[PDB]
C-alpha cells in the first residue's frame, strides 16, 4: 500500500524552478542578467507566503526549492534554518535617495573581507507551530552556501518592480550602508552575476513515532549532492523511504521497534530525464548484484546506509520494496544480524502461475541467487494465499482458506498436480525441499477429540499421497493394537497398513475416498502407551518390525530395538 502510492508521482528534479547551476569553467554559476536574479530572488521571496512549506497536489509536503533547512523535529514540529549569506559592500561616499533609487558619489565596492549579511532574519520565516500532519514529505534539496555577487552596469532598471526587489530591499535597509543591489552612479548599475559556493550540510531529521513517508530528491549537479548528507533517529515508527537514482548519503539511527521500507525502484531500472520529470524504463540488469550486508552497513550497487543505535538486536527486520508489474511485487526481506534475505513475491496467484517462468526469469536477471521463493499475498476480499515456490524445479505449494475450506494445490510450473477441496487438519505446516515437500498434521478421528493421528504425508499425483510417517497416542494406540490382533496373521506387511488406514477412515482428511497411499520403504509408526511408546519401521521388503520400544514400571525398564533381533531385556 506504500510503494504503490509512492510510484505514481511524477517529482520534479531538484533546482528546477530555483535555477541549476552550469558549470562555466570558474565558479560554476548561478544567473548572469540582472532579471534573473530578480526571478530567483522571488522565487525565495516566496516562503514569506506560503510557509517553509508548500503542499503539493494535496498528497506530498513538499519544502520551497533551494532553501537550506538544515534540521526538522516532527516532535514539537519545529525546524531550523542553514546559512545564507551574500557579500557585502563597503565605501561610497555622497550617499543620497531620490524615488527609492540611490544615488552616490562613488560607486561602493564589495569586500570579501567584512562579515557577510544573513538573508534569513531579514526574511523572518516560521520556525515553529508547523502543520505536518501529512504522512509524506519530499525531502531538503539545498546545502548551506555562501553566495558571491557581481555589479555591473545594467541600463533601464529603475522601473523594477518584483517580490524580489522588494526582498532585497529589505536586506538593504537591515544592514544600512553594507548592501546596494542597484544604485546611480554616473551611470546604472545593477546586481549582475550570482555564483554560490556550497558548505557541507547535515540535514538531521528527529522521528515520532507516527506513519511517515519520506522521498529523496534528485540532484543532478554532483557538488551539490556531496555537499549533502541524511540523519535520522527514529523512535518505533513504520517508516518508509524512497531511494533517488543519484546516490546521497543516509545514516540512521536506530530505536528499539523501528521497522524501515525501502523502496529501490529507481535503482533497478533505467532512468532518463524528460522535461525536468523522471521517466522509468526498463530493468537495467544485474543491478542487486553487489548487495553487501554488514551488522552496521547495508550497501546496493551505488547507495550506501549507515546505521545507528541498537545495532545489536538480532529480532528486527528490514524490507526492501521493488516493483515487476502492476500487480506483482518484490519483497526482500533482511536481518542485519544474521546477514539475511529471503526473497517474497505478491499479487496474484493465476497470473503469478501462468507466468511463472518469466517472474524467475527477471528475477534471475536482478543478480539474486536464493533457491526458494516464498510467496504472500492479500486480496481485496481478505482471502490470504501463502505458498512456496521452486528457484529451480518450478515444484510450488500454495495454500489458502477458501470460505471455511482449507485449499491446498500442488504446481510443477504452470500446471497443477493435485487439489484438496477441505483439508481437515490441524496444526498443519508444510516444508520443502527443492523436490520432496512435507505436509504435517494433526487429525481427529471422528471428531473424538481424544483419539487423534499425527500425521506426514507428500503430496505426489492426482490421487497418490505418500506417507511419510504416524503417531498416535494413547486411544489410538490401543485401537491399532486391537487391529493387529483381529488380523489372522496380516501384520508383516504394508498391505496391513493400508488396511489400517482405511480402517480409521484417514481418507475423510481429503473429503473425498478415491486416495491411493503409497506407503514407502521408510514408513515409521511412533505408537505411545501410558507408560512409555514402541516405534515400527519398514525394511527394504516391506516388512514392518519393531524398531524401538521402551516403557517402565514402577519398579522395572523394558526396553527391545532391532539391533538385538528384538530381545525384550527387563531390568
Amino acid at each position: 500500500g506504500v510503494g504503490s502510492e509512492l510510484a505514481i508521482f511524477l517529482l520534479p528534479i531538484a533546482g528546477i524552478s530555483a535555477g541549476i547551476p552550469s558549470l562555466v569553467n570558474n565558479e560554476l554559476i548561478l544567473h548572469d542578467k540582472a532579471t534573473s536574479v530578480v526571478n530567483y530572488f522571488t522565487h525565495l521571496s516566496e516562503s514569506k507566503k506560503y510557509g517553509p512549506f508548500k503542499l503539493e497536489d494535496d498528497k506530498i509536503l513538499s519544502p520551497i526549492d533551494d532553501l537550506v533547512i538544515s534540521e526538522i523535529d516532527f516532535n514539537t514540529d519545529s525546524i531550523k534554518l542553514g546559512t545564507c549569506d551574500i557579500l557585502s559592500m563597503e565605501g561610497g561616499s555622497g550617499y543620497t535617495v531620490t524615488n527609492d533609487i540611490d544615488h552616490f558619489f562613488s560607486s561602493p565596492y564589495i569586500n570579501s573581507n567584512i562579515p557577510p549579511l544573513s538573508i534569513y532574519p531579514v526574511m523572518n520565516i516560521q520556525t515553529t507551530n508547523l502543520d505536518f500532519s501529512k504522512d509524506l514529505m519530499m525531502l531538503p534539496n539545498a546545502p548551506s552556501r555562501l553566495l558571491w555577487w557581481e555589479t555591473g552596469a545594467v541600463p533601464g532598471l529603475r522601473s523594477l518592480e518584483t517580490d524580489g526587489t522588494r526582498l532585497l530591499d529589505s536586506i538593504r535597509d537591515f544592514y544600512p550602508g553594507k548592501f546596494y543591489w542597484r544604485f546611480y552612479a554616473w551611470f546604472d548599475f545593477a546586481i549582475t552575476t550570482l555564483k554560490p559556493v556550497y558548505e557541507n550540510t547535515n540535514i538531521k531529521i528527529k522521528l515520532d513515532k507516527n506513519t511517515r513517508n519520506f522521498i529523496m530528491p534528485t540532484i543532478t549537479t554532483d557538488v551539490i549532492r556531496n555537499n549533502l548528507s541524511y540523519s535520522f533517529t527514529g523512535s518505533g515508527g513504520t517508516y518508509s523511504l524512497l531511494l533517488s537514482s543519484h546516490p546521497i548519503s543516509t545514516n540512521i539511527n536506530l530505536s528499539k521497534d523501528d521497522l524501515w521500507i525501502f523502496n529501490i525502484d529507481n535503482k533497478v531500472r533505467e532512468i532518463s530525464i524528460q522535461n525536468g520529470t523522471i521517466k522509468k524504463g526498463n530493468l537495467v540488469r544485474n543491478a542487486l548484484s553487489n548487495l553487501d550486508i554488514n551488522k552496521n552497513k547495508l550497501t546496493i550497487d551505488n547507495q550506501i546506509i549507515n546505521f545507528s543505535g541498537d545495532v545489536d538486536n538480532k529480532y528486527r527486520y528490514i524490507f526492501l520494496n521493488c516493483s515487476l508489474d502492476d500487480e506483482i511485487s518484490l519483497m526482500i526481506e533482511i536481518n542485519l544480524f544474521a546477514k539475511s534475505y529471503n526473497l517474497i513475491l505478491s499479487g496474484n496467484k493465476d497470473y503469478l502461475i501462468s507466468n511463472l517462468s518469466t517472474i524467475i526469469n527477471k528475477i534471475n536477471n536482478l543478480g539474486l541467487n536464493s533457491k526458494n521463493i516464498s510467496y504472500n499475498y492479500t486480496d481485496e476480499f481478505n482471502n490470504k494465499y501463502f505458498g512456496v515456490i521452486s528457484k529451480t524445479n518450478q515444484k510450488s505449494i500454495i495454500c489458502y482458506k477458501k470460505g471455511s475450506k482449507n485449499i491446498l494445490e500442488l504446481y510443477n510450473g504452470n500446471m497443477l498436480l493435485f487439489d484438496s477441496k477441505d483439508f481437515i487438519a490441524d496444526d498443519i505446516n508444510i516444508f520443502m525441499k527443492d523436490d520432496i515437500n512435507t505436509i504435517t498434521g494433526k487429525y481427529y478421528i471422528d471428531n473424538n477429540l481424544d483419539i487423534s493421528v499425527d500425521f506426514s504425508i507428500s503430496l505426489i499425483s492426482k490421487n497418490k499421497v505418500k506417507v511419510n510417517g504416524l503417531y498416535l497416542n494413547e486411544y489410538g494406540y490401543a485401537s491399532f493394537l486391537e487391529f493387529i490382533k483381529n488380523s489372522d496373521g496380516h501384520h508383516n506387511t504394508s498391505n496391513f497398513i493400508n488396511l489400517f488406514l482405511d480402517n480409521i477412515g484417514f481418507w475423510k482428511l481429503f473429503g473425498f475416498n478415491n486416495i491411493e497411499f503409497v506407503i514407502d520403504k521408510y514408513f515409521a509408526i511412533t505408537g505411545k502407551t501410558d507408560m512409555g511408546y514402541i516405534e515400527f519401521i519398514c525394511d527394504n521388503n516391506k516388512n514392518i518390525d519393531i524398531y524401538f520400544g521402551e516403557w517402565k514400571t514402577s519398579s522395572t525398564k523394558n526396553t527391545i530395538f532391532s539391533g538385538n533381533g528384538r530381545n525384550l531385556i527387563v531390568e
